[PDB]
DNA sequence: TTCCGACAGTGGGGTCGCAAT
DNA sequence: ATTGCGACCC
DNA sequence: CACTATCGGAA
């Protein structure tokens, strides 16, 4: 049984990145990994697969051992319901490696994921890259730019291969079903081309798109495309003038001369109900991460809230022994947690002086109420008040 | 010398499908 | 059948 | 969807 030597391979590998300090020695010590440590890390980082589970039993292993093949065959169909059932026949050391590919070697802490690994082992696995926007900023603010609503929905990207065959899928590359059957009748007419757009109910019902973008296919597969912004736009209604029923689809943009032309657009939109607008640079490239050529305009509200409890970091975590999260209560009566905008310190001094605390008052920081009345993305903007 | 892009590591509110009751 | 938790949305 | 913290090259 080779088992032995194979984790003891593994587990001196991850011990060996970390114990290397900085991201450059960090990514000379991956590129010495084995076929075995290699396969666990594909494992946690895929992020097409599953496993069903996120830890094996208490129970741990104890002796014996699984094949290594069997383990790995296990882990790539999804079977980790069974391999739990069977875990107790693992090694300790085992089943010490199979629940750090679910939560990422917590016991080891090596300091490398997607980026450090795709860094050195290129195309291990698939990933799914889509634009994203930065925050807003008048001092980063182009002159001229297009100002667009903020729909409300789901991200979805349409992609018609060459052979007039199409797939919805979201923000991450997952399928997305319930779209309008109108909608890829008409799009497979234009094969080779992807178009980016929000997914959202007319108004169980099929959803209807806003489509703000469109790239050729090859293009999008390579993470490159050129073609400044108004140009897209132009050509992408151009393409769909003598289709009326795409045409539509179309999400309309607004030009903003200066950056207060696009406050007034956002402050518009939020008037007619909308989240908030989304300012485009006319010269800016799709470029398939995130930067200033999108940038978001959404509401922050600001609210003194009285401190009610805490929870300790989770489990194996950096905030064990201090604060994770702040239990906070307004006065409305909602209640709602915050686990964001302290430093580490002010997470530690929170903990041990938790009479300072208990009841006072600190202001939050979040985006609007939920349907329930609880904060939506909340944050710690001050400890206490002056 | 500092600024900042890239990256790792935490945390929240909500919906839905499916395995195990 | 319901319950819960993994897996994904924002 | 958020914020903090750290490396290490750009500024
Ligand atoms: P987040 O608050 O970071 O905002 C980005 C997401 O907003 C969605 N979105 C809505 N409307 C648009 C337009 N017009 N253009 C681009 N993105 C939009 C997307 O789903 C983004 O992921």
């Amino acid at each position: 049984s080779e088992i032995n030597r194979i984790s003891d391979i593994i587990n001196s590998d991850l011990q060996a990145i970390a114990d290397s300090k900085g991201t450059n020695a960090k990514k000379v010590e991956l590129a010495k990994i084995s076929e075995y440590t290699f396969k666990c890390f594909v494992f946690h980082l895929d992020p097409f697969q599953n496993f069903g589970i996120s830890k094996l039993s208490k129970d741990a292993g104890g002796g014996e051992g699984i094949d290594w093949s069997t383990v790995f065959k296990l882990l790539y169909e999804g079977k980790g319901r069974d391999l739990k059932k069977r875990d107790k026949s693992l090694t300790t050391l085992q089943a010490k490696i199979i629940n750090g590919i679910f939560d990422g070697f917590m016991d080891w802490k090596p300091g490398v994921k997607g980026g450090s690994f795709l860094d050195v082992f290129p195309d291990s696995y698939r990933t799914f890259e889509v634009q994203k926007c930065a925050n807003w900023d008048p001092d980063l603010f182009e002159a001229n730019s297009f100002a667009q609503i903020k729909f409300d929905g789901i991200r979805c990207v349409a992609m018609v291969d060459h052979n007039g065959n199409l797939t919805y899928v979201s923000r991450n590359g997952k399928p997305v079903v319930n779209i309008d059957p109108r909608i890829e009748e008409n799009m497979k007419l234009h094969p080779g081309w992807c178009f980016d757009a929000e997914a959202d109910s007319p108004a169980n019902i099929k959803l209807t798109l806003r489509v703000f973008d469109a790239i050729p296919y090859d293009a999008f597969l390579a993470r490159k495309y050129d073609v400044q912004y108004i140009e897209r736009y132009n050509d992408l209604k151009s393409m769909w003038s003598n289709n009326p029923f795409l045409f539509d689809l179309i999400a309309d943009h607004t030009l903003v001369e200066t950056w207060e032309d696009a406050q007034k657009f956002y402050e518009d939109s939020r008037a007619n109900g909308n989240e908030g607008a989304i300012v485009k640079k006319r010269f800016g490239t799709y470029n398939f991460g995130r930067d200033d050529s999108w940038m978001k305009v959404k509401p922050l509200e600001t609210i003194e809230a009285r401190i009610i409890g805490y929870e300790e970091g989770k489990p194996k975590t950096k905030h064990v022994g201090r604060v994770g999260a702040l239990i906070v209560q307004d006065y409305t009566g909602a209640i709602s947690r915050v686990g964001s905008g302290m430093s580490d310190k002010e997470r530690q001094y929170i903990y041990d002086n938790w009479d300072e605390f208990e009841n006072a008052l600190c202001e939050v920081k979040f985006m609007e109420r939920t349907e329930s009345g609880v904060f939506r993305h909340s944050r710690l903007s001050k400890i206490r008040l002056d």
